[PDB]
């Protein structure tokens, strides 16, 4: 019909699928602690190891749909794998297979979707696509905001009303229909994109091609599955990649004429220094949100509402929507890069800094609201790196696999919070929580220096 | 005679008529509490419901004088209705008809004046009329400053000197001669504008036209009158408008080709989010100025003067005159819009924040002087909206009637201060005043996000 | 010889004559309190009334030397009247004629000099004379700095060594040779300016002209003298000027076509609002520096040096030399004017604000160092007014005589510090000093509004 | 081979030789206090007097290598004199000849190197050599950072493990192989610079020239040696220079047509005002780091690592690498010069300011980390002076010799910390340390005024 009339049907199906994902990534780390009876140091590792599967997952979906099936059926097929992916999550037992089962089932379902969203959006224009994409990114951001503000309040509503543990699984179902919502938001308008097809679905489909794809999906389903039964295999797949991915450049650091490669490695070794700090909010900060912070969010002197145990992790698409034409105040190179590490640094100092004050037995209620603004403030302006530094065929995935490796090592950082499950009084939990955030932040200042230390070398080579 | 010699005779008659209005809007809310014996929750509603009549009132006067009588006689006729409008106010009884009588009598007297002031000023130029209007607006602002700084000090001077309640009515008479002043400021110079007539008073007047106008005025006088005898009718006129005014766009949100209409609704639904916060200074803050704040305005350690109970509401044309070429510091789109909500937000936090400290029995004397600067700081730069976004015949008044509806809902916000009239000790009043301003301000931060959440959508459509 | 070689001989003779003047204006107010046995309220008035003679005094010298004798002999004759002007000051008795005698003897000696300095400097160029004058002004400022930092330390050195009161007169002699220094700094180089003569001393001198000039000087000497014997005559000369100088514009406010005159009066009535606040540092602050401030200038915790009782008034050519290419940070109308009043305002609040804290019996040692920076910060950028707004013959002196009238009214402001001379314990002096500086500063904020209140009227008329 | 391929072999040999030097200038002042049994006031003077030899030392090496031997062999010969220069330092006795011996042996070894580094770098370009040099300067700065962070931790590792004093000499050997490292970093690549020779080593070498050079070196070795045996000779060589170097301009202040010379002296007398404040970090602050500061670097509440007694002096190439494209924020004359003195001033106030608080017996652990940032903040932007103000043959070294004289007078400033070696309890050391840093800083503000006091004179003469 029209350009902008075409634009919603990929915006809105993203707006609902993205709404599905964050309901998982909200409580599932905080889930497997007090209900099941996991220790916690086992439990930190799981989503830790899970996340590395997920950032590398746009590569596979970057391979499949643009080359085999066509984008649109891959945009179709990437949908309702999450339909199993939470209906399997919500069957109310406690047998610990289903839990670790469907987590990897998400991955190809995530994978066949995320570089299949914007890739067609990149071809309804043919370049001020930011004027198209900043609809979409702030369509993600309006969409992702609706998510975790809601998706544990359902979990709050149940488990002192219906009687037993029939509620943790219930809130999982909220995103389950939410992806089924995103079906019908497409299904009732799936004629709009008909003039903007990819390149295989110009021609009709191939079941000779399709059966292998779902088989290699079903290969990858079980491949992503067999991890969390005895976590040592997660190490062994990294130490074959994590040696050979530094070896990816060993073919062309000093052997290969144009040393922008190692300067792209200079960005790359800097890039891994990001994501190691991120995963703490999905890990230890969630444990920090369990047995220290009071849930009596009192402004000044009055009384307000008790928080969730974990809608803290919903604050993150507030600030990347607030501080996001603010950080588009242009007039009023990758080192804007750097000083954001110091934001992450001064982020971390705060968390002992209130526990410095208000020992009450417990911590101090507030704290977090300026915490999450810090990490977001560097998070906005630093993507596009080797995707900014635009002979390719290895240069493509070289940034990707290490990025997932960078995603992995947050768990092996965060392990020091392992209070034994016998220590009950949180007068003695805080002194082991204070000994981790500061010395994480001490070296977090030291990170700032290292980009600056080689900083004037870049201005010449460009 | 001359252009600038013509310019005073509309400036000065505005400068005196505007001087009349604020004497009413100063104490009349604080009037009907401790003298009559109203509760207070009845009393908040009255000026609350009165104000909605007044912002819609330039529309009717925008219809009458430019089309029927001519501007000048409408500029004449809009004057001395206030002459009854305060001489009726000042007759010293306590029978509660006169009070609610003349309040609506103001309205057409206000109505036939405010878009008849500047409309001729718009035609002594034929466009840097801001270089004409910023005389006028700061002629309003020099004029409006003289007002409420004075108009309750008269009320102070009486009621412990002359003996009884013969003083509340006395200060009302100060503006009564003040409008009679504005007669003679015109009447001794009413030959100057003779070359700048409208379009009916090019021709001679029509009593065949005039008698209906004053009849429809006298219709509207009683129509505006019959409200405050049993306040439920004020609801019922809103719920016929407030449904049909959202229905005004229902003819042309999704039916009507050019979606700037709903983006003008995006400004509009944002616009209503303003005025709901305004009316608190004309309502609850005045009650907050009665039985908490000490009147011992002590700078640092010395002694100064006891305040009025309500010249606080005079501070508002100070700051919109101070901060008003400051906010014309240009080089050193409607989202400048937005962050002013955060000013209104951080405005409100202060009021418990001093009561947080100086519990003395009572509150803490100071407080307010930085309070009123906040609301003004957003108030300067946000008008001109659909009057900035310039097929019209419904688009005109659609912003207006909802704006008065937006004016209305402040009273149904502010009702929570209803202390029963038996509770005397203000040690127990403050804990019910602290429970309202914070959670008004809590969501006042939440307002800031919502313009930002859809903010990048505007830059494309223009 | 050369341009710049000519430039010193008027720079340096200014640099020494200006060095002479400030030695007087340093302690002479603080002189006539504890030695003689004056009360203090008599003593405040004297330099108060003296100062008004002095700012009007460039007008008379603006008349004499450029028209009668020639600049150079008037530059000569304006010198060593101060030679009597301090040798008369230093004769060691206590008879109170000499004191009030030579104060007015300064005036014509000041008068025949200050507009005779730069007027020739204006004609060694024939216009980037600021590149000439900012040598000179910062030659004044390097010169004036050497002054009062030294000229009471001599007074410190004597009066507990030589035995009696033979020292107050001694420090007066320091500037006495200092003007005799400025003789020889000219006298050993008085051939340099020989090619840059005025216009009478092109021709030879006239004793027929000269004898009247010194007679009218000797008329003006006794005329300036007969003031301080019974101070009521000082009123009566103002109330003939101060009525007729407002009457100077009464010929041409509303009678005289071009209303920049009253806008120049708008600057003028604003201009008088300056100087009323200035004279406090030459008056009450000096009394505030007598019997409150401890002289134990302790940085942090150690020990430093005891101050003078009055080198505080030497701080003022420090800051107008520090903050003076700072305030020439241009890119990184007279309302820059205005906000400097708020600097003067926030200046004054400090003085009770430390006495708020450190009641020790006495005040708090520090205080002043940020005080004097405030008054200077507005003092730099506000001269040149009607001398900026460039049919003249009355427009010239109209700003001048009111400026001296503005100089006068500081004394009738500062009178409220009149502690009776019997009250010894400074525990009870501070509560009458706190009651004056705040309410001076309360209205000092109110001054800021008044320029802003008419501020947009100026941008049109220019 | 290539330009940038040539660029390392002078970068890296600088990067290792500079790495050698700072290992000495780190602990050698703190060395001769508690081990040997020196008082301290003798010990301050030694490196104090040593430093003056070192800044003048680029002049001699600016004479030798570019004119006699050729740069490259002078770049060769300037290396391994430090090889003796620390192997002599490390022979484990306590006879106090070796200590004062090899300190001057450094000097010609430093001298034949520092203007022989960049001088060839100035001729691999032939002018955006800053785009070459900011590699090098931040190659110095990446190199110099590796230094003192490490070179007393070796000294920590020994002297409570191996038993006795066999460790102070051990850490000296760390730089000894480090210069031997810088041999092989050249020696394994000494064919790269072969096309970029100086001008003597175009031709073959001369042993008829060489033997005098090493003899005049061996003259200068003993000449620099005979100082510290009885320190009065160090005075007598200054008072022959320090009179005649002010006499260097006495030939051409007022005798010599172009007064930029004295304005270059205006920079010069300002320039000496720098370096007097510097040497305190190499002197008294090191003593301040001995017997006041606790070594329990506790962030907030936890526990971290005990410091060194002197890696504080390693902080200085952190900040001049952090704050060094920050201070290259250009758009967002020598008076940028000036306000950095106020940074040095507000630097010094801090050191009593924490001892003001946390008297514990001892001082307060933290303190220093914001201290060293201050001195660096002026240190970046102020070099290049008479090397910026570009008839030479005396104008060259005139800035140099006074700069070393300026280097000298820090020791005669810092002498006031001479606690007698008997006073043990550091409750009584701090009150003599507080009495020095403040009144050093009191006049440090006074320095700021003096450039400003003559500041507008410069803008005309250029």
């Amino acid at each position: 019909v029209s350009k902008t009339h075409s634009f919603m049907t990929v915006s809105l199906i993203e707006l609902w699928e993205r709404f599905g994902y964050y309901g998982m990534q909200a409580l599932i780390v905080y889930f497997m602690v007090q209900r099941l009876g996991f220790d916690d140091s086992r439990a930190n590792l799981v989503w830790s190891a899970c996340a590395a599967l997920i950032y590398v997952s746009p590569a596979i979906g970057g391979w499949v749909g643009d080359k085999i099936l066509g984008t649109k059926r891959t945009m179709l097929l990437g949908a309702g794998i999450l339909s199993v992916g939470y209906a399997l999550m919500t069957v109310p037992t406690e047998n610990t297979w289903f839990m670790f089962s469907a987590l990897g089932v998400i991955v190809v379902g995530n994978g066949l979707f995320k570089p299949n969203a914007g890739n067609l959006v990149r071809k309804i224009y043919e370049s001020k696509i930011d004027s198209a994409f900043t609809i979409y990114y702030m369509a993600v951001n309006v969409g992702s905001t609706f998510s975790m503000l809601l998706t544990p309040w359902i979990k709050d509503y149940v488990n002192a009303q219906y009687g037993n543990e029939f509620g943790w699984h219930a809130a999982f179902a909220v995103c389950c229909v939410g992806i089924l919502v995103g079906l019908g938001n497409y299904a009732l308008m799936h004629k709009s994109l008909a003039n903007y097809g990819s390149e295989p679905d110009t021609r009709p489909v191939n079941k000779k091609s399709l059966a292998i794809v779902l088989a290699l999906a079903a290969l990858s389903v079980v491949a992503s599955a067999i991890i969390l039964e005895y976590e040592d295999v997660a190490r062994v797949f990294v130490y074959a990649a994590g040696v050979a991915v530094l070896g990816i450049f060993f073919h062309l650091i000093r052997t290969s004429e144009r040393a922008g490669l190692i300067a792209a490695l200079i960005l790359t070794v800097q890039t891994v220094f990001f994501f190691i700090f991120y995963q703490q909010m999905s890990t230890s900060l969630a444990l920090f949100a369990l047995r220290n912070v009071d849930w009596d969010f009192q402004v000044f002197g009055t009384h307000l509402w008790t928080w969730s145990p974990a809608q803290f992790q919903a604050l993150n698409p507030i600030w990347i929507m607030v501080l996001s034409p603010v950080l588009a105040w242009s007039y009023s190179i990758a080192a804007k890069f750097a000083l954001g590490f110091a934001v992450v640094a001064i982020g971390f100092f705060i968390y002992g800094f209130a526990g410095q004050f208000a020992v009450n037995g417990k911590t101090s209620s507030w704290v977090m609201i300026w915490g999450y603004a810090s990490y977001s403030l560097g998070e906005l302006l630093v993507s596009g790196l080797g995707l900014a530094m635009i002979m390719g065929g290895f240069m493509m995935g070289a940034y990707f696999v290490a990025s997932g490796i960078s995603q992995y090592l947050g768990g092996v950082v965060a392990n020091f919070a392992s209070v034994p499950q016998d220590l009950v009084d949180p007068l003695q939990t805080l002194p082991v929580y204070t000994n981790l955030f500061n010395k994480l932040g001490v070296a977090a200042v030291v990170c700032t220096i290292i980009a600056l230390a080689v900083l004037p070398l870049m201005r010449r080579l460009t």
